[PDB]
């Protein structure tokens, strides 16, 4: 129930500057010098990722053309946010380059520094579909009515009258959505990203049927990639963290919450031949004494 | 047994234009969220895949000129909805293509639409074959007669005098069919395709023979490959919703079905030698009384 | 199994005057322009020496 | 979904003359100086045959 | 057959083009019996 005051960062400074939690302090003594120290062991815990939000920004403006633009727009936010079984994709890893040339004829090497890269994210969902199969239409009708149409490389929407020149600019179908990486208290943000540019890319939806009888029916699984156009620094750690206070914990009990049953419905309490009849209405009971 | 009043889509629109069942709605809270809420389990069932139903919708026009264009006409169909043991190759998937150009020199891109395009069906049925060897005879009698003979390139029916110019045309030689795959219920159509053109290509039917007279004999399975042009759409659903209102099952009960014995064979009541002929006969019947 | 009746042209005029067996209409419409229709597909059989 | 107001030239004028739709602005700041900017990237679309 | 493209979404048009038949190669197994009669009679049959 102690530890020393020089475990966690006094303040976020220097290389932790625009951190949000506590850091631990990398100047405190390791296990892995000439011996390991129980005194520091409180320092040595270690860090687990975990598992990633995302967060939906802009709204396609397609959708302000279409007979509801709610619907779209609901539909499209419950997908990002709360169907996304996984996700994968996400990296902004550097990459440092060097020239080479030869320091005497012995075999060395003088090495200069030449250029730095950064990784690219490359979003992709899946999805479990659903009764009715919503997903599989949505998704289709979304890349058919604001994207091209195979027979005639045109989209359908602008079979109807009034679409604006500026339909081709990239705002009309895509949309942006912010990915966070909170720590395990769900308090504060360790890492995000802010990607835009987000329309469907690749292979559509698996529309595929076949006949076997013998065969069990099976559950399909929708997964699709999309483009992007990310940025990172230190105000999208800023539009992580107040994204991330937006989502209060303050009176939530999971222990506590009420049953989705408050009672029995009232077909059950009619057929009288359960447990608790046999002693309503069954037994007699003049009493007991002695 | 209590689901919310907004689980299932009050009505179909937007992306739900044309469907025939019961859509789930989509804005309702999943599992995939901060936690999943147990009042919304109703519209976490999974959608399941189930067989696809083959309906033949026209006959090749070279059936007339035969000595019986009904035979031709009732195998057919009867192969292509009944015999089917499976279907495959059915595929009508988008794909969209993009153009990019770096947006700096860090690493990352701009990515630009360029094109949509659709999959293609390629029919594979799977037959086993039976006594007389019939679907084979059929198969290559067809591919003889109506279609190239190898030894000429020349259709074999040719050999009558009077069979009319346009022989070249698909509609000759040619059939189609609707393809549906339903819901469990089996009353509303989910996805369809209607197939043309459609007639054997490639590998025939097995034709091979041996001699082996210590192994055991074995069956022969047929695996035919197909052409077609193919069209999707609301109107093929409409179309394959209208095939699957017939086909009702109103009154049908298979656990009521009769039979299909009625009583023993006369055979059987002449012999006298069973269970019931001992009661019957043999025992002596004094009665019993107290 | 039906077609389209103009198909075929019937005469064998203009510029088909002399032909032996049946010729294809060029005036019904072909593929390559807005968008194929699957109503005419007929009429798309290629020729094969 | 919003870009910049000056995305679009407000009149197809100058060497834009007689043109018979949106025309990029070609004075939004471009993505080959010192940095690209991601306020401005909607007119990094390109022209597709 | 032969193809063709039916516009430029992706369908494709296949017209008929020939019909080839297959080719038999045969092969006879035996098993060799005292003496070598077999033997003798195939490779007499071909030096002769």
């Amino acid at each position: 129930a102690k530890k020393d005051p020089n475990t966690i960062m006094s303040a976020n400074s220097s290389y932790a500057n625009g951190a949000n939690g506590s850091v631990t302090n990398l100047e405190i003594p390791a296990a892995f010098g000439y011996t390991p120290d129980f005194r520091y062991y409180h320092a040595a815990a270690d860090y687990t990722r975990r598992p990633t939000i995302a967060f939906l920004m802009e709204l396609p403006n397609c959708f302000k053309d279409t007979d509801d633009a709610a619907k779209w727009g609901g539909s499209l936010k419950a997908l990002i946010e709360m169907h996304s079984r996984t996700i994968d994709g996400l990296d902004y890893t550097l990459e440092v380059e060097h020239v080479e040339t030869p320091f005497g004829g012995g075999g060395e090497m003088m090495q200069t520094l030449s250029k730095v890269r950064r990784a690219r994210s490359v979003p992709v969902f899946t999805w479990v579909e659903k009764i009715g199969m919503p997903v599989s239409r949505f998704w289709n009708n979304y890349i058919l009515y604001f994207m091209g149409e195979p027979n005639s490389n045109v989209a359908g929407i602008i079979g109807k009258g009034g679409i604006t020149p500026a339909a081709t600019y990239p705002d009309y179908n895509t949309f942006s959505v912010l990915f966070v990486e909170p720590d395990p208290t769900e308090r504060y943000a360790l890492r995000s990203t802010l990607i835009t540019n987000m329309q469907p890319t690749g292979q559509g939806p698996e529309m595929r049927m076949s006949k076997d009888q013998t065969s069990s029916p099976e559950q399909l699984q929708i997964s699709q990639t999309f483009t992007g156009l990310q940025m990172v620094g230190r105000g999208v750690d800023k539009l992580g963290q107040m994204m991330l206070d937006r989502a209060s914990q303050t009176g939530i009990d999971l222990n506590a919450q009420p049953a989705f049953l408050s009672d029995r419905e009232a077909d059950v309490a009619a057929r009288t031949d359960g447990y608790i009849d046999q002693l309503v209405s069954s037994l007699s009971k003049p009493g007991v004494a002695i």
